[PDB]
């Protein structure tokens, strides 16, 4: 699988959750949108990694990252608003 994407706001709230993420994690976008990723069971560690990547302003790419019983690559990409340059959130991309 490739391109499961969860995007978080500056405060850690789910602003995107694509079909690959629904497929991968078994939660529907409509049910998780607006919620804190770190509130979701089993997303505590990824939530805390996302918080750290945001605070430090440098991307993290983990390989051989175990979730459930599978290994993943997971990239955390901080991003800024084009106009304001305000650090706006983190895109999390998960691949096999």
């Amino acid at each position: 699988m490739e391109t499961a994407i969860i995007t978080l706001s500056k405060d850690g709230r789910i602003t995107e959750w694509n079909k690959k993420a629904e497929q991968l994690f078994g939660l529907k976008k409509e049910n998780v949108l607006g919620r804190r990723l770190k509130d979701l069971p089993d997303f505590e560690e990824i939530g805390s990694v996302a918080e750290s990547v945001f605070e430090n302003k440098e991307p993290v790419f983990l390989n051989m990252y175990k979730m459930g019983e599978r290994y993943f690559n997971i990239r955390f990409s901080p991003f800024r608003n084009a106009k304001t340059q305000l650090l706006e959130g983190v895109i999390i991309t998960i691949d096999d």
